[PDB]
Formats: structure tokens, sequence, C-alpha cells
């Protein structure tokens, strides 16, 4: 599921993750996905929303996040704690983004993913991030962005 993408030292830019059948990744984190199958996929873009995307080795999905529209308004969950949802806009505090966090996905308390994050825009007393979502639909996929630092 949980996957990293790493430059020269080899340092984590951002981060891929396995979910519902695919392999997403946020363009910009220019890197190798560091796992020694899935870095030798053949990967889509999207540009007209910052992602990339193989197919999960018939196996893999088995283990895959599970996506959900459903998203109240209220607290969500991510690697470096709460996410608030803010009328529309998924925030964080200030001070808590950047580079690194391209890639983590935000989930509900179900442990189903609400969004994966791709940059963040510190408006005041909080950060609202750029969020590609999905909603009912289809996936209708969904890039939402704010005067954003991608990170």
């Amino acid at each position: 599921r949980l996957f990293d993408v790493k430059n020269e030292d080899g340092d984590v830019i951002g981060h891929a993750l396995a979910m519902e059948g695919k392999v997403m990744k946020p363009l910009h984190v220019k890197g190798t996905i560091d796992h020694p199958v899935l870095s030798k996929l053949k990967f889509t873009k999207s540009s007209a929303y910052d992602m990339e995307f193989a197919q999960l080795p018939v196996n893999m999905r088995s283990e895959a996040f599970t996506y959900t529209s459903e998203h109240p308004e209220g607290f969500y969950n991510w690697h470096h704690g709460a996410v608030q949802y803010s009328g529309g806009r998924f925030t964080i505090p200030r001070g808590v983004g950047g580079r690194g966090d391209s890639g983590r996905p935000i989930m509900d308390n179900s442990g189903r993913v609400v969004a994966i994050v791709l940059g963040g825009a510190d408006e005041g007393t909080r950060t609202a991030l750029s969020v590609v979502t999905w909603n009912s639909k289809g996936k209708t996929i969904k890039t939402t962005p704010e005067g954003t630092e991608e990170w």
C-alpha cells in the first residue's frame, strides 16, 4: 500500500499508493518508486490532474486501499495527525506539510481513502491542501487547488 519515491542520495520526495487496482503517483514527484517490481511498470500520465499510474501486479491488487467519495465535514486522518473538512477544503495546520507529503492519502476512520495530497497553500493559520479526489458518477477524478505550492 504505502510506498516511497526517492531522488539522488535516495531521498523521499514523495509517495506512491496502491489503490483500487492501480498505483497512483503525483507526476511532479520526479523519482523512482522504491519497489523492485513497481519501479518497472508502464505508467500513464494524466496531467490535467497531476497523476501517474500503472496497473497493479495481478496479486498485489488484493492489498490495495479502497477509495470513498463520502466526505462529510469533520476530521480525517493523515500521517501527521488530523485533517479537517472545512467546507470543501481539506486543511491542516500551518507548519505541518511539505516535502515528503505529495502522494500520501487522507482517510476516514473506516480506513478508506478520501483524497491524495499534491501540495498546500497556507491561508492564514492553516494550510488548505491541493487534493485529487473523485466523486460518484464514476471515478471523476478532481484536482482542487488554492494559490498552492506543490510539494
